[PDB]
């Protein structure tokens, strides 16, 4: 067992918005993404499954992809056993085509090590009738798995 | 070639650039394969950055420029195909694959990325690429973080 450690502080980039909409929805499926980022904090699959349609899809793209509605809750629920968001911060959010996009900084800690870390990613939404049918986290596995000492692929 | 993953949206507008913003991207994009930092730098603002995310960012066109000229010494761009393009309060945003070859070793390798650009009056004023480094380094055999 480890002490939890400390959760750094969320900065606002150079690169982002200052004060601009950037971060606001601006279409119905923008605020249905958003409520899901804010929905991320609560670490469970259960609430979060709910926004998926039957035919969805959810990869973490240095990790393996899970299609299916069954195969995304087991694998949510998958990571929720290791992994535990603690804030997420939205820079930037659009849309086009039936598609949102979300540049954001996602704070997890690892539970077996205790340990945090921030990590930059951007994100894809697919939309349909209110539901996600498909959602693409892109970012770096090896600076999150060595910050806090949890490989995770294999 | 480049296979088309099961996932790509099959609304036939989400590929094609939708807004002039969009269009100037893809171009860009198109002008990627050139491997020619001086050729690239041109699409950039004054007031400029750069960022592939799991290596350090680039601040001001100079940056940028030696940047993309220090990447094009051991790696070129082969192809690039990109399944969607989106846009919102001056940002684009890209889903790829970028097909990159390594100049040491000549592996090439399909990284799979997701890209936002800030656009101010059609130039360039940011550029960020989300993707995995490491298995790029372990296809392709180049190391580029320690
Ligand atoms: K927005
Ligand atoms: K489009
Ligand atoms: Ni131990
Ligand atoms: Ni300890």
């Amino acid at each position: 067992h480890h002490h939890h450690h400390h959760t750094s502080k969320i900065e606002q980039p150079r690169w982002a918005s200052k004060d601009s909409a950037a971060g606001a929805a601006s279409t119905p499926d923008e605020k249905i993404v958003l409520e899901f980022m804010d929905a991320l904090t609560s670490n469970d699959a259960a609430k979060l499954i709910e926004y998926f349609a039957e035919d969805t899809m959810y990869q973490n793209m240095p990790l393996p992809p899970a299609y299916g509605r069954d195969a995304v809750e087991q694998t949510l629920a998958g990571l929720f056993t290791v992994m535990s968001y603690d804030a997420v911060e939205t820079f930037h959010i659009g849309s086009s085509n039936g598609l949102v996009y979300t540049e954001r900084v996602d704070v997890l800690r690892a539970l077996p090590t205790g340990k945090s870390y921030n990590v930059s990613v951007l994100g894809v939404f697919q939309l349909t009738e209110g539901k996600i049918t498909g959602w693409r986290d892109y970012f770096d596995l090896r600076e999150f798995e060595e910050a806090v000492d949890l490989p995770l692929r294999g």
